[PDB]
């Protein structure tokens, strides 16, 4: 009869989320969905690099998570202070 059992491990914070912001960067945020964008950050999976800005971002890039338009984001300030 077998009495093995596992444990769960818990939690493994695989995020460790936090950009640098040395300059004043701004977020922006989809009002679609809440995507929110560091500019700090960037999106490297689209091509993004860490310190581009809004108006470096083509025109017709598009919400990564939903498609949505750049005016669907708001300009969010960093209360990093
Ligand atoms: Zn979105």
């Amino acid at each position: 009869m077998a009495h093995h059992h596992h444990h769960h491990m818990g939690t493994l914070e695989a995020q460790t989320q936090g950009p640098g912001s040395m300059n004043d960067y701004k977020l922006f945020r989809c009002i679609q969905c809440g995507f929110e964008y560091d500019e700090a950050l960037g999106w490297p999976e689209d091509g993004i690099a860490a310190g581009t800005r809004w108006d470096d971002i083509p025109d017709d890039w598009s919400c990564p998570d939903c498609g949505a338009a750049k005016s669907d984001f708001e300009m969010v300030e960093v209360a990093r202070s």
